[PDB]
């Protein structure tokens, strides 16, 4: 296996305090040494991290991680973009940016919206 | 930070858990051998092996409690003379009398608590 691999793990477990100090060193390692992550895994690290800020209801310090997330997704089983886009919608819900909200959803094309997606556009809408 | 966080899991008691963790920060910190402090790597050492005697892996502990010791020796952390009495425990666990006997002897006298003196007097018999 691998780092990242248990790092993914230790999330679905729901270890959140242990993804957050790990994933948070191994990002800190990353910026130091490029490439001792390939892309796919970089963009892993950071949404195993923004999801852990998340949990923890830091809401800003996801918010920020998350779009940085979906910058490195830009570049070409792995997190859905869709998945995170709804995180971030939920981030900027909370921190009563609606504006923010609504943009990031509504970006998604309307045939790749899910069921959960719309519910939270709808209350969204109000 | 870390590792004061793998500190409390372990004081917790939440042993299964600073395994997995300690487990990769351990191997990590060989591959970034500046990563961590000599200080915090012995931190790290100390706090796995626990756990691996907690897990009932003494063979296991005894490796990463000889190499904390031996890193103790370039030289907030956990006394040297507790981790030479786990260390005893083990050996004596696996009946290696003699190893036990030798870390626990190898403690000045001034220095041997009422348990280590226990385990010693124990092992005399």
């Amino acid at each position: 296996m691998n780092v990242i691999d248990h790092v993914r793990d230790m999330a679905a477990a729901g270890l959140h305090s242990n993804v957050r100090l790990l994933s948070s060193l191994l990002l800190t390692l990353s910026n130091n040494n490029p490439e001792l992550f390939s892309p796919p895994q970089k963009y892993q690290l950071l949404v195993y991290h923004a999801d852990s800020l998340f949990h923890d209801k830091e809401y800003r310090n996801a918010v920020s991680k998350y779009t940085m997330a979906l910058q490195q997704k830009k570049a070409l089983c792995l997190p859905s973009e869709i998945e995170v886009k709804y995180k971030l919608a939920e981030c900027y819900t909370v921190l009563k940016q609606d504006k923010d909200a609504i943009a990031i959803l509504d970006g998604i094309p309307s045939r790749q919206r899910t069921p959960k997606i719309n519910m939270l556009l709808a209350n969204l809408y109000k």
